[PDB]
């Protein structure tokens, strides 16, 4: 099914919820802008292919509150996307396609 993850929290904390999402194999996923920007989204091939996690990865950023991203969960694997600017602070997410 369609999944939704926010690059933060509706309060004032940089977190990734749901930290883990499970959808079908072929569906997509939409993200949402939050606080503690910018909030990048890079899917480091962690169990899945590169090129795959590539299109799934987002080497961009987030500044405007309203912009969202999309990711194809076709290939069944495990994609791990974390904060580029905070790739070593305590902000990461896990994906699971079935
Ligand atoms: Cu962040």
């Amino acid at each position: 099914a369609n999944a939704t993850v926010k690059m933060g929290s509706d309060s004032g904390a940089l977190v990734f919820e749901p930290s883990t999402v499970t959808i079908k194999a072929g569906e997509e996923v939409k993200w949402v802008n939050n606080k503690l920007s910018p909030h990048n989204i890079v899917f480091a091939a962690d169990g899945v292919d590169a090129d795959t996690a590539a299109k799934l990865s987002h080497k961009g950023l987030a500044f405007a509150a309203g912009e969202s991203f999309t990711s194809t969960f076709t290939e069944p694997g495990t994609y791990t996307y974390y904060c580029e600017p905070h790739r070593g602070a305590g902000m990461v997410g896990k994906v699971v396609v079935d």
